[PDB]
């Protein structure tokens, strides 16, 4: 069985960027329903059960740019009491309406911090080494749920 719309897709993946190993593991998701980043999801359109590939997708189709409103300066006592403030670190956050908003640390200088808005992957492209372990038909309640179910 072959890859595409409303099928059950189980996949091993290697995620690399720039050299470096970030991930691994084992999917299974419900394709044609934006689950996947869309680069990864065109890259199986497809594909036979039991192919294996390599995908390297662009930033754009993957994560999506570097948005520089995504740097901000904030007051260091909008942190947790005893936290470590430092650069890398990350911390949970939303915005004005309460959507999620997670941020990492960029650099702090006295009571204010740079922090990134970004996802950490943004800008970046993405290197995968896949294969397709098994194709299914979703089920009703999977499709009406619109993911996959174990
Ligand atoms: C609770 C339910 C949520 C559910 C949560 C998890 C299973 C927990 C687990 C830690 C998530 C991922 O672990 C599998 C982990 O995988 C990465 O490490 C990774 O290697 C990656 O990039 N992958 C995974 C392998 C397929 C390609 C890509 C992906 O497409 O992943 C998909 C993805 C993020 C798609 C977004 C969806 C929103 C779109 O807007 C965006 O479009 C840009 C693309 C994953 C599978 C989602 O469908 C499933 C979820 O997120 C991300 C670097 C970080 C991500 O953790 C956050
Ligand atoms: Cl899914
Ligand atoms: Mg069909
Ligand atoms: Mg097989
Ligand atoms: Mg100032």
């Amino acid at each position: 069985m072959k890859v595409g719309q409303d099928k059950v897709v189980t996949i091993r993946y290697t995620l690399q960027v720039e050299g470096e190993v970030l991930d691994q593991g084992e999917l299974s998701y419900l394709h044609g329903h934006r689950n996947l980043i869309p680069g990864l999801e065109e890259a199986l359109e497809g594909r036979e059960e039991g192919e294996a590939f390599q995908a390297h997708v662009p930033a754009e189709k993957a994560y999506g740019p570097h948005d520089p409103e995504g740097v901000q300066v904030v007051p260091l006592s909008a942190f947790p009491e005893d936290a470590e403030v430092v650069p890398g670190a990350q911390f949970y956050a939303q915005d004005m309406e309460g959507n999620p908003m997670p941020l990492t640390v960029v650099a702090v200088e006295g009571e204010e911090v740079t922090v990134d808005f970004n996802h950490p992957l943004a800008g970046k492209d993405l290197d995968f080494q896949v294969e397709v372990v098994k194709v299914r038909e979703a089920t009703p309640e999977e499709l009406l749920h619109g993911h996959a179910h174990p």
